[PDB]
């Protein structure tokens, strides 16, 4: 995990489910020691060919272990605050927000002390994503 009292940054790639959605999202965080940490995240999804777009900002707490050096695994919990936008022919663009437990789980391979990858699952009450993040330290 980045180092107590740090802050890190990153990014994502997203996938959900025919219908396929994918996007992108950005994440920061705040790490108070090896196992917990506070993240804050935006991601939308688009559908896919063959407007559905949907966005969400989140807020979660971050509980994780090392299961090497390397290599932490991860659960997040919070919330989230959703919009997902609709384009019909008949009866024009729509809309619907909502609040929402958001919840992932994950592992983070930090390459190098500045740099680490995530590959996570999330769900609430899924979409898959993989990431890269900065660590300030
Ligand atoms: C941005 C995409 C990130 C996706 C990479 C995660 C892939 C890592 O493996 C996770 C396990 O594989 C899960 C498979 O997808 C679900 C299969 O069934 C779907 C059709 O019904
Ligand atoms: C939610 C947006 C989708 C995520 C896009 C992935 C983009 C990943 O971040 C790129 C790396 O961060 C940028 C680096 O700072 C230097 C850029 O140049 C400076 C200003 O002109
Ligand atoms: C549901 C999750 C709620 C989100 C948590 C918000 C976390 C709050 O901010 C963390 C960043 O603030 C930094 C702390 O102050 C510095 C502490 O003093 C340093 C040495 O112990
Ligand atoms: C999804 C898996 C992540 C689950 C989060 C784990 C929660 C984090 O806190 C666990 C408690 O921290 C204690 C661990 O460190 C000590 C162990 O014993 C010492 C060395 O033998
Ligand atoms: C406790 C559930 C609510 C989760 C809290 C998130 C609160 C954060 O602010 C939400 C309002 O801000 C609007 C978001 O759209 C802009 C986000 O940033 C842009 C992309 O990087
Ligand atoms: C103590 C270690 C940290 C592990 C605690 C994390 C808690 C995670 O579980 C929260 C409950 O999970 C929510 C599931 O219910 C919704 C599932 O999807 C709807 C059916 O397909």
């Amino acid at each position: 995990a980045p180092k107590d009292n740090t802050w890190y940054t990153g990014a994502k790639l997203g996938w959900s489910q025919h219908e396929n959605k994918l996007g992108a999202g950005a994440f920061g965080g705040y790490q108070v020691n090896p196992y917990v940490g506070f993240e804050m995240g935006y991601d939308w999804l688009g559908r896919m060919p063959y407007a559905y777009k949907a966005q969400g900002v989140q807020l979660t707490a971050k509980l994780g272990y090392p299961i090497t050096d390397d290599l932490d695994i991860y659960t997040r919990l919070g919330g989230m605050v959703w919009r997902a936008d609709t384009y019909s022919n008949v009866y024009g663009k729509n809309h619907d927000t909502g609040v929402s437990p958001v919840f992932a789980g994950g592992v983070e391979y930090a390459i190098t002390p500045e740099i680490a990858t995530r590959l996570e699952y999330q769900w609430t009450n899924g979409m898959l994503s993989l990431g890269v993040s900065y660590r300030f330290g």
